């Protein structure tokens, strides 16, 4: 069905070393839960539980809002990357454009 | 550490179905935050996520503090409740005496 959690902001391409601001909204009729959570998974996933990485949904809610992915925990190599939330169902409620850990090229 | 936000005035029981005000003080060096917070919570809650309800911190800060808790919101069951106050970092830096939401009776 139609995505239930927007991110915003997304950018194509995210500087290696540097921690990355994940901006999301739900849509109206969404309620999140306190299990929920958004991963980094590279493009082609195929089940929830290959998250390279994630954070729990960002507490409390009432709107933006935002969670952070702390450096150390995000990719080294050239691989394609998207964010994903994910419900306490294990259901995907929303997922980003693709982005890249890398420097801006010239081609961007 | 010691705690660096003081609740005062509370009650050891709260009124089913009325509004309840939530009294506290920053102790002197202590410096609120924007996304700092109140919640209420079980006793023996194990993780700032297991809020039963919530308010923002009250804005704008300059002293007596109050926040409203409306009565929507509050517990129905008679378990034990505290407030405890939750930094922007997830450290908890206040916490009250334990409550009910519950009629005055002949024991109190």
């Amino acid at each position: 069905g139609p995505s239930q959690v927007i991110f915003n902001s997304v950018e194509k391409f995210y500087i290696p070393g540097g921690d990355v601001t994940c901006h999301y909204t739900f849509t109206q009729h969404f309620i999140p839960r306190r299990k929920d959570w958004i991963g980094i998974f590279r493009v082609g996933w195929k089940t929830t539980r290959e998250y390279y990485t994630f954070m729990w949904v960002t507490l409390p809610i009432d709107k933006q809002q935002e969670v952070q992915f702390k450096a150390y925990y995000l990719p080294k190599d050239d691989e394609y990357y998207q964010f994903c939330y994910v419900d306490e169902d294990g259901v995907v409620r929303g997922a980003s454009i693709p982005f890249q850990f890398r420097p801006e090229n010239e081609e961007d």
